[PDB]
């Protein structure tokens, strides 16, 4: 089972691993009040806290180019949480997940359902390779993930898995956050008609 079968805005599924295997986790974000700020909870280590700062800065910049009239990330007091509360978590691979959670919250739009992602985020939005792709992918498949987004340089790790694991997985290998944004929010890049 999963902690969220259906993600509302501000909630994105990420992927973690330990020496004991892989798991899914959800990044949760929310307002704490009507210059902004980010408060972060979830027993995060120092690499993960820094990846939340990087993601926060990039998301502010990304959404000032995609939606300059939208100030929600610049002015709001945001809270970011990664359950479960007692479990320690660390590492950079949730960067894109955090970016997506913040944009999802600021746009008031949920991300594509049954989607998980992992990837380190650069300050300019480059997606850097991560560890545990095999364990994270198995965990996604067990959790009902149908769409998985991974750093492009982790492609060989993904295809080291047996076919019966990756069959049925729609996989996207990405290098810049813009590619994730268009998978996560397909209606922001979809064919439209005027009336
Ligand atoms: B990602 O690989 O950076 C990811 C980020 C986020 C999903 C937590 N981090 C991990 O998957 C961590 C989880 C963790 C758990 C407890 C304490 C620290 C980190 N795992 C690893 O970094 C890791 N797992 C197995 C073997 N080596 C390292």
């Amino acid at each position: 089972e999963r902690m969220y079968d259906v993600t509302p805005p501000g909630v994105v599924m990420g992927l973690a691993w330990t020496a004991m295997g892989g798991s899914t986790l959800f990044v949760e974000t929310s307002l704490r009040r009507p210059d902004g700020s980010l408060e972060v909870t979830g027993q995060l280590g120092e690499v993960m806290k820094e990846s939340a700062r990087i993601a926060y800065t990039f998301a502010r910049a990304f959404l000032m180019q995609h939606a300059p009239a939208n100030d929600y990330l610049v002015t709001s007091h945001i809270h970011l949480h990664v359950p479960e509360g007692a479990t320690p978590k660390d590492g950079p691979s949730a960067g894109c997940t955090i970016v997506t959670a913040l944009l999802s919250l600021a746009m008031g739009r949920p991300v594509r359902q049954n989607l998980a992602m992992t990837g380190e985020v650069s300050l300019t939005g480059k997606i850097l390779p991560v560890g545990g792709i095999k364990e994270k992918t198995i965990a996604a498949k067990r959790a009902g993930v149908t769409c998985i987004v991974l750093p492009a340089e982790n492609k060989k790790d993904f295809y080291d898995l047996a076919a019966f694991i990756t069959e049925g997985l729609e996989v996207h290998f990405v290098e810049h956050y813009r590619e994730i944004f268009d998978i996560a929010f397909p209606d922001e890049q979809a064919e439209a008609l005027a009336v």
